[PDB]
């Protein structure tokens, strides 16, 4: 771990970077929902437990990643602690898209029989769920340990690099710990919303038509006073008590600001939430994907492929999906006031 005699490539300290802004990002990510309350439910328990799998992995996948690269990928560890880094990028590296997984699995069995949750609390009920991301996860990556250690090929090629060389692992594997969890989650993404638009659209186009019809009593008529209450006559039959009779009594416009804006914000919430999950659910698919094709595209041609150059890809390819570890922070910032304001909080009144 830098003799530092031996290193071959100096300007790839720079990662270093990388490394930093990946732990200190989610570390804010594990500070906000620790201590804000708007933020204590369970699909940002979801996003700190993913903080803490994307931490582990700028703490402890990245920086012996690093270390290789430093030594032109000749390992300069000892030769045990090569099957250890290999299982600990696949665990936490699985528990990634296991979370996204996971998040959009419960999102979408919210949506579609939302049964009274009578059994448990939404807190707990996610500590269940966070112990079967991290149960499946382990499961995955401890046959790594015995693999690589039981027969040292399958983790180090050309006797010198600390690479996972077991085809069988590798294939199996890359099916039930990225194709089958990234299968779920588009599915059940799109399928939440669809679900979500159609019912929306239910109470959005009787509020749409009611306040379009609002615009030319202020253009500025007895068939768009009476285009209003043909609106709201659709709007109550769809929504608990004070929601039907609410329209029923509707100088106008203070109405809708009174009652109706309660379930209108209520919807686009919902809807601003389906936006940051898709990016990051997408982002991290786009990032991943070179990787993942360029080496299930390197065992398809057995031979008749240039493999040098296939390797040399996958060096670069891997740290595109490495970096996704730390965009996530980012994306929370951009889309919500809430992580945002903690941040920049965290930022200067205690660092
Ligand atoms: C560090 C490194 N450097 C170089 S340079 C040239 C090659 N090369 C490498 O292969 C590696 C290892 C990359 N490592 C990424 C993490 C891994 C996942 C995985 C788990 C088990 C598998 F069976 C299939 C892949 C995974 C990926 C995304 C996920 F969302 C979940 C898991 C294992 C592979
Ligand atoms: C921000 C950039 C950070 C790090 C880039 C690397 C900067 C450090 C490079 C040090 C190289 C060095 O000191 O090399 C001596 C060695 O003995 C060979 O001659
Ligand atoms: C094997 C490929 C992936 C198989 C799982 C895809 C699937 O059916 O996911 C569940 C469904 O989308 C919702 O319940
Ligand atoms: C180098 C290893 C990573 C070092 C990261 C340091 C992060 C840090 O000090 O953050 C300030 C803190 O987040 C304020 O609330
Ligand atoms: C190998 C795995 C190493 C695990 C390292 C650190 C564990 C992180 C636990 C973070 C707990 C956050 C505090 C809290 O729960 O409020
Ligand atoms: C070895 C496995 C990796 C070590 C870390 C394992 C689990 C860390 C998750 C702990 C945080 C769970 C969320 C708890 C909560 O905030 O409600």
């Amino acid at each position: 771990f830098k003799f530092p005699d031996g290193v071959q490539n100096w300007p790839a300290l720079s990662i270093v970077i990388i490394i930093i802004m990946t732990i200190g990002g989610n570390i804010l990510v594990i500070m906000a929902v620790s201590m804000e309350k708007k933020l204590h439910n369970a699909t940002n328990y979801f996003l700190m437990s993913l903080a803490i799998a994307d931490m582990l992995v700028g703490l402890l996948v990245m920086p012996l990643s690093l270390l290789a690269i430093l030594y032109d990928y000749v390992w300069p560890l000892p030769r045990y602690l090569c099957p250890v880094w290999i299982s600990l990028d696949v665990l936490f590296s699985t528990a990634s898209i296991m979370h996204l997984c996971a998040i959009s699995l419960d999102r979408y069995v919210a949506i579609r029989n939302p049964i009274e949750h009578s059994r448990f609390n939404s807190r707990t009920k996610a500590i269940m769920k966070i112990a079967i991301v991290w149960a499946i996860s382990i499961g995955v990556s401890v046959p790594i340990p015995v693999i690589g250690l039981r027969d040292e090929e399958k983790v180090f090629v050309n006797n010198t690099t600390c690479v996972l060389n077991d085809p069988n692992f590798v294939l199996i594997g890359s099916f039930v710990a990225f194709f089958i969890p990234l299968t779920i989650m588009v599915i059940t993404y799109c399928l939440t919303i669809y679900v979500l638009r159609r019912q929306a659209a239910d109470l959005e186009d009787n509020w749409e038509t009611l306040n379009d019809n609002l615009k030319v009593i202020e253009k500025a008529v007895k068939d768009a006073l009476t285009k209003m209450r043909a609106a709201a006559l659709d709007a109550q039959k769809a929504t608990m008590k004070d929601f039907r009779h609410g329209f029923d009594i509707l100088q106008l416009k203070t109405t809708r600001n009174a009652y109706i804006q309660k379930y209108l914000q209520a919807i686009n919430n919902e809807r601003k939430a389906s936006k940051v999950l898709g990016i990051v659910f997408f982002v991290f698919l786009i990032m991943w994907c070179p990787f993942f094709i360029t080496n299930i595209l390197s065992v398809l041609c057995e031979k008749s492929c240039n493999q040098k150059l296939m390797e040399k890809l996958l060096n670069v390819f891997v740290w595109i999906g490495y970096v996704n570890s730390g965009i996530n922070p980012l994306v929370y910032t951009l889309f919500n006031k809430i992580y945002r304001r903690a941040f920049s909080n965290y930022l200067r009144c205690n660092y």
